[PDB]
C-alpha cells in the first residue's frame, strides 16, 4: 500500500497511511494531522478471518467512553485495550481489503524479554495484574481472549509505561446477550490457541469461557517468572501438551511450588493456578482476589521492570 493512500472508515473519516512496520501502518487523520502519528492502520484480505474477529471485539468492547466510565469507577490508572478509531475496507489492485484504525502502541514483550524468556518477578506479577484488569472488563463485555503470551503484549506509544493487551484474533463471545455458552467437548476442533499456554479448554474443544483466560495468564506468568514450562520439549504434539497441562493443575501447588528456582518463589503464581482451577466452565471469577494473589502487599503499581542487570 502506497504511503499516502486514502483510507475512508465506515462513519466517512478519512486515514492517510503511513510507512508499515498481517500488515500495519501508521496512520494519520486528513483533519487535523500531529505532527506525530497516534494512530495505526491493520489491513488484511477482507475473508482474512481474524481481523473480522478481531473487528467484533472492538467495535462492540472498545468503547473509548465506556472504558473511561469503568476506570474512573474502579480507580483504575488506567486499562490496557488499545483503542480502535474506525474501520472499513479498500481496494488495491482489483482486491477488497478490511482494515481497521487502532491506538498506536509500541513494542511487544516478547522482544524486550531477558533470558529465555523471562521477566523479573515484580514485572511478572504486574503483568499479571494488568492483565487480571482487561480481562475481568472485557468478560464484563461478554469476550475472552483465548491467546494472552508474551507477543501479544505491547508497551504504549503516546505511554511507554503502560501495557496493553492485544490480537483478539480468538477472542470469543462467550455470553452474548448474558447467555453463556454451554459445555461441549468437539473433538473436531481441538487443541486451538498458541499451544504453550492455550487453556485445558481449548485443547479438548471445549468453546472458551472466562476461566480459560486466568488459566492462560497463569500458564504465562509461570512461563515468564520460571523461563521454560514443563512442556517445553512438546510443543508440535498437542496431546502432550494437555497431559502435561493436567498434570500441573492436578498436581497443585506443588507441581508449579517446586519448578521454580531458588531465587524466585511461585507461591503467588501457585495460588493463583489454585484459584483459576477451582473455577467452573460458567463461573465468574474472583478478579479482586486474583489480583491480591499478585499483590499481597498492596503495593501501587510502578514502572515496569525490564532490566536485564548481568545476564
Ligand atoms: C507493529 C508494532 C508492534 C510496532 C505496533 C502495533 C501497534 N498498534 C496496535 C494496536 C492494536 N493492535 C495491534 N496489533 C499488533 C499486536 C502485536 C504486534 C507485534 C507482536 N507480537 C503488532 C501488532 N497493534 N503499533 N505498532
Amino acid at each position: 500500500f502506497p504511503e499516502g493512500k486514502v483510507l475512508d472508515d465506515m462513519e466517512g473519516n478519512q486515514w492517510v497511511l503511513g510507512k508499515k512496520i498481517g500488515l500495519i501502518y501508521l496512520a494519520f487523520p486528513t483533519n487535523k494531522p500531529e505532527k506525530d502519528a497516534r494512530h495505526v492502520v491493520k489491513v488484511e484480505y477482507q475473508e482474512n478471518g481474524p481481523l473480522f474477529s478481531e473487528l467484533k471485539f472492538y467495535q462492540r468492547v472498545a468503547k473509548k467512553d465506556c472504558i473511561k466510565k469503568w476506570i474512573e469507577r474502579k480507580q483504575l490508572d488506567y486499562l490496557g485495550i488499545p483503542l480502535f478509531y474506525g474501520s472499513g475496507l479498500t481496494e488495491f489492485k482489483g482486491r477488497s481489503y478490511r482494515f481497521m484504525v487502532m491506538e498506536r502502541l509500541g513494542i511487544d514483550l516478547q522482544k524486550i524479554s531477558g533470558q529465555n524468556g523471562t521477566f523479573k518477578k515484580s514485572t511478572v506479577l504486574q503483568l499479571g495484574i494488568r492483565m487480571l484488569d482487561v480481562l475481568e472488563y472485557i468478560h464484563e463485555n461478554e469476550y475472552v481472549h483465548g491467546d494472552i503470551k508474551a507477543a501479544n503484549l505491547l508497551l504504549g506509544y503516546k505511554n511507554p509505561d503502560q501495557v496493553y493487551l492485544a490480537d483478539y484474533g480468538l477472542s470469543y463471545r462467550y455470553c452474548p446477550n448474558g447467555n453463556h455458552k454451554q459445555y461441549q467437548e468437539n473433538p473436531r476442533k481441538g487443541h486451538n490457541g498458541t499451544i504453550e499456554f492455550t487453556s485445558l479448554d481449548a485443547h479438548k474443544g471445549v468453546a472458551l469461557s472466562r476461566r480459560s483466560d486466568v488459566e492462560i495468564l497463569g500458564y504465562c506468568m509461570l512461563r515468564w517468572l520460571c523461563g521454560k514450562l514443563p512442556w517445553e520439549q512438546n510443543l508440535k504434539d498437542p496431546v502432550a501438551v494437555q497431559t502435561a497441562k493436567t498434570n500441573l493443575l492436578d498436581e497443585l501447588p506443588q507441581s508449579v511450588l517446586k519448578w521454580a528456582p531458588s531465587g524466585s518463589s511461585c507461591c503467588e503464581i501457585a495460588q493463583f493456578l489454585v484459584c483459576a482451577h477451582s473455577l467452573a466452565y460458567d463461573e465468574k471469577p474472583n478478579y479482586q482476589a486474583l489480583k491480591k494473589i499478585l499483590n499481597p502487599h498492596g503495593i501501587p503499581l510502578g514502572p515496569l521492570d525490564f532490566s536485564t542487570k548481568g545476564q
